[PDB]
This record gives structure tokens, sequence and C-alpha cells, in this order.
């Protein structure tokens, strides 16, 4: 099968359908109809449930993501699902992480 490239295949973003969901990055619960995210990877504080999507804020994620390990080659424009967001939360998630174009993401010259 084909490559993705619109994800890494390593963390996601969505709205928040449930308030089920709790932020890692803060210990707090996540609000209901805003942003959240998530990461792919086995819980460090439980490590016998395996690999999980760890969930956290949109402020939380960019705090930690230097342990979350986001490079600039790959941020918040290689989370799943980010482009079905509002466009000013995908504005905001990038204003605080950014990925890089410079390896021909959209040189104007793919579809053209
Ligand atoms: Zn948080």
């Amino acid at each position: 099968g084909s490559k993705a490239e619109k994800t890494l295949g390593d963390f996601a973003a969505e709205y928040a359908k449930s308030n089920r969901s709790t932020c890692k990055g803060c210990m707090e619960k996540i609000e209901k109809g805003q942003v959240r995210l998530s990461k792919k990877m086995v819980d460090p504080e439980k490590p016998q449930l395996g690999m999980i999507d760890r969930w956290y804020h949109p402020g939380c994620f960019v705090k930690n993501r230097e342990e979350l390990g986001f490079r600039p080659e790959y941020s918040a424009s290689q989370l799943k699902g980010f482009s079905l967001l509002a466009t000013e939360d995908k504005e905001a998630l990038k204003k605080q992480l950014p990925g890089v174009k410079s390896e021909g993401k959209r040189k104007g010259d793919e579809v053209d």
C-alpha cells in the first residue's frame, strides 16, 4: 500500500466529541466541542497496556512537543485529520508549531 502525505503516522488531531479524553500534558479533562490532539506511544507510567493514543490540549501538546518527539520537518501539518478542522484552528496549531515546506510539500508545481 502507498505511503501517507497528510500525517507522519504517529500523532492525530480532531474536535473533542466527548469530555472522556483527558490531557496527559497537564492532567485536566479535555473540553467537548474544541480541538484535541494525541500521540501513539507506549504509556511510560503504565507500559503494560502498550501503545495508546495519549490525549493532550492544543497548548499542552506544543509544551511537551520535544518529549513527544516533534521536529520542524513534521509539525502540526502532519497530524491526522488536521485539514478537517476550522481554518482558525488550522492556523492557530501552525502558529504555535509550524511545519517546514522546503522538502517540496507544496511548491505550486504538483498538480498545476
Ligand atoms: Zn492540558
